[PDB]
């Protein structure tokens, strides 16, 4: 199993900071939503946006006196092996890129996979998230 | 396996302000019913719409045009290793104007024992909502 | 499969106001007369009524259903709503509906419904078609 | 399974008839409240046009109250264990408080039968002379 | 399959009220008691004795009954396991209102095969355990 | 199993009995009680006219009984396991009323098969231990 | 199955008053002492001893002893086993004129109270009434 | 089986009172030193010791006249785990003259039974086999 | 699994690095503990004299010119016996001097049947580190 | 399993041994108990006619006049674990001068019985061969 | 399976003092850091190192000890079933008392087979670790 | 197998008193330290040392109040059967020698063996601390 469906947005360049704040967590794996937080962060970088820092503890103004362009967020609806010896890891994710200067989600996606039994749940999550977040390149 | 019914509907336009608004849930998976908030928010978004919020009328202070609600009937993987991914939703499409049912639909989808549930749920409700898409 | 049982009952026009009202639950599954109403209502929706409202969470329900101006009121009870027991126990779906005439309380039309899947199945897509055909005599005309 | 039943009056359109407490002396919750709405679509399906069912009779001015008892209503224990299913019916004259008619019945499916398919067949059954005139 | 032993009895009539008072129950099946006694008063009732009625000391007296039934419950249950068979024991006494003395009593047992139901043997061993008190 | 009986009085059909607490020594709710109920009934059948089930040995003498049937059951159950076949253990004793005195005493026990049940087992057992005090 | 080793004991004649009292019970299996007394007490009576009473006075004899072992063996078709020791006491001078232990494994397919029974019919044979 | 191991002993009349005083349980079996107590005494009378007693220190035995005391304690008594486990029993004895306190006879013996064998009797043949040397002379 | 560097800069042998508080998103205890030790040791291995490990701004104190600091999303033995070692870890590598991250890294990787959790986990994060050699 | 014995005294059959408090190390309740059952009568049979068991603080052995004390410990006494798991023991002694406190002797024993052997066997037969060298000469 | 990845470091001499500190454990193994500061420290020793102290639960300043040695424990167990195989993963820093740089650390881990023993692989690992501080 | 590592020492004449003091029991096996104190005290007189001694209940006061001239110490680090039926038994012990005269460790040595599926964790121990102490032997 596996898709990943965008909508059409914008062309980041080096220079839009992100701010990363609270993807929720709608699994019951602790931690799935900061987990994919951070790799979501990372993410951003590896794909050419100089400046992402993700959000501590309406967030508007948390991004604005960050002098943050966007803001990514999102939700985990999956994050887990599924049940028995060699159950298999499998990962559901939305995001919304939230345009700071209106409001507006100016762009979302969301993607599931289904790794194999022999799959690691984060080489799973890590792929995916990368997947998704492919539009969200810079330059 | 599984079926999709839908009623007829308006043309929706991609300005056309659109509140997905408390989907509740009545299966024993927590958060089920917030999942389906996001996955169908992101659908609308696109099929085309292009301003979709979800709540945390307060859609008519938004200035919604239209709200989205319904409520996940089922949503686990059936019992015992390799139990399958199994989801049902319902739908209503609310015009925020006279708070008249405009459109509504219903779907059930089982997986496969290799199957994940978000990847069922996901390619489930893009299905249902299919008719939602900007015209 | 199962066994479907319809007493006969008026024709409903599109423009026939109906209230979905408390379906009882007599399950160990939680919320499955919630979910039957949910279904009801978009059965009776997919089925050419156009107003069709599920009151929210007694005989309070009836006094919503009079303020609604609902010319019928659909009610219920879930008798079953589970998977059997065991890897592979299938679905199974007991439902039973009464339309009650708003205007004077009396029970104008009812049904019961019963269905099992095989072991692939799942409840809700059970569910949902059983309900679609037990309630296939609320159609527009 | 098997039913057996008395002789009764046959039963008009017009009979207003409340299905009363039915009693669960089975481990399965709410068992009484489904053969409470199992019979009272049997009797409409039958043909009786007010049927009530209590939250008392006789404010609801009936001219018969069916009761009865659920002896059984399960599946037996197990991976495939077959629904099974006991009931005894009541028809009670209001006025003069007499049984005028009663009945038994009980059922067993097989393994991969539904128990509310099972229930709601043989209540039919066993109500069948209820059926209107 | 076990047994029925019926002692010599009278012979009832259409019209002789009989009250079922408390059937105990000496299972660990909750209600089995009360099961046995609805059984039973359909049991009679189909056997043409006219007026039955259920107990919720005296109180036949005050319903003008002529006989009162009671007895026990004994065993009531599926066997353990899967497939374990429906086991069924019940005693019964047929009391005269009129001087309190036992006028008829019967014990009766029955094992069920595996694939059978628990309801079905009950109602089955009692409608043979009471059946000398039909009416005639 | 075995039965093993004493000598005896021949019971007439006149002879008032009265059928005591028989003690339970297993882990079996009520088997006294259920013991005490098929005990009554044989007895009954057997040609006694007039025996009452007791709810001391004063009650039978403020009930004019001309003997009293008391005992205790020693084993009353499904041996464990699937199909674990039912076993009995029961002894008995008729006291004459007049003096008190043991006039009468049996002792019984049965292993049924595995697919018979508990209670016909202990009936029919009880009916045989039992035998001597017919009409 | 088992041993039955008893000593030398007194010849009981019809009318000899015994009483059977306390019996220990050693074993996890509650009531297994009174239920070990009944059963004596009927096997006395069954020998011809026409006055036995269990304790809840004037007796020639009593018959006292424990229960060591009163149970099935663990698991499916385990086995009934049965220990007991029995002494007979003369109450004029408290001197045990009798004693006996007895023991008893049964077969899988057995119940307890069998066993029980035939083993202590056995133990107590030598107290049956040779008059 | 196992083994059993006797002291050098006196030789007891039919008229030596002996008392059987406290065996120690040092198993999870409950009562089983009581049970040993029980099995015990039957032994001695069965070798032929007419006047043997059980109490309810080694006072007792003076105020009861006795010449000996028997004492002893349970190392095993059990079942082994599982289904078909086998019955062990494990037991020492002591006997003790009243006069001055003193062993003049002791004994260890052990059994392993068959899976098929009851404990009550193994412990009962192995105490028989074990208390043998105190028969009545 | 995979390895997934960003651009970064040329560490010298006496850069002051600072390591802090590796968050632990596992239910694995210490987890992040662990990878704080391992990371500290990979970078003193890769030629950097002088690396420190927080205790339970501080940075600022210690003079040090770069803080590695990161997050561990997986550090476990799948379920069951043989259940193979799987990790997950994120680093993020920031210039004391203003804040900014200048480099960041996620490795994963899923060992075979008979790999030890620890063995894993310590050659995935040397991989992860090493452009940060000197 | 292995027996371990230093060189010892002579024991003759008139020394008073007193058993004092060997230290119980398993998780078998009375382990240690059993030990100075059995060993208190391995001595006996050995030969030595007056050995009693206790009920620093030595100073009871010197109110005793025994001229030596046995001690000791038991690091293992049990069954392995599951069905037919085999008794495992394992005991350490210390025979003690009374005189001046010096351990006079010393010995170690561990036996690993078969599946189908009892532990109270196992210890009794690896007792009685730990302690072999303080039988009476 | 398992590797060692040290530093390089200063020739230690017989005479070094050594004092081992606080070895932390990061495992759910109870005491399996103190069991890892007595192998070390035998370690040590047995590498010719003279004076060799476990703290007790920079205290090294007052021993006289010119060098400390710390470090972690990231595994220390079986594996989980019936024959899962000893790991074990360690980390070492060697301290220089006179001015508190680390001159020397080094990582091990290492996998034995199903039959082997956990403080065997933990004594062999660490020896391998440690086997630059010979003197 | 296991190894045995032991460092140069002393010799040990048969009058030199040693002590034998709180083996610390690192495992979860109750009284292990206390086992191995007692075996390894028998395991010195049985190599030819003919005082020795357990402590009761600076610790280095007590042996010399003792007249000790050498204290054992040391700690078990494994001392348990391994998992499951069969499961084998596993030993691991370090210990020193401490020279009363001045608290220096004089000799040390680490021992481990991996028994089979049929021995006893007290045979295990007993040989293995029998072998580790054999260079205390009186020579």
């Amino acid at each position: 199993m596996g898709t990943v469906r965008q909508t059409s947005g914008p062309a980041l360049a080096r220079g839009d900071k992100v701010a990363v704040v609270s993807i929720a967590n709608y699994t019951e794996t602790p931690d799935a939503g900061h987990s994919a937080e951070s790799i979501a962060a990372n993410t951003l970088r590896a794909g050419g946006i100089a400046d992402v820092r993700i959000a501590p503890a309406k967030a508007m103004e948390w991004a604005r006196s960050q002098n943050a362009r966007y803001v990514l967020s999102g939700a985990v609806e999956e994050w887990r092996y599924k049940t028995g010896v060699d159950g298999e890891p499998v990962v559901g994710v939305t995001f919304e890129l939230i345009d700071v200067s209106n409001g507006a989600v100016v762009w979302s996606a969301t993607g599931t996979r289904t790794g194999w039994s022999r799959s690691g749940l984060s080489s799973v999550a890590t792929s995916l998230i990368a997947k998704v977040l492919s539009p969200l390149q810079a330059r």
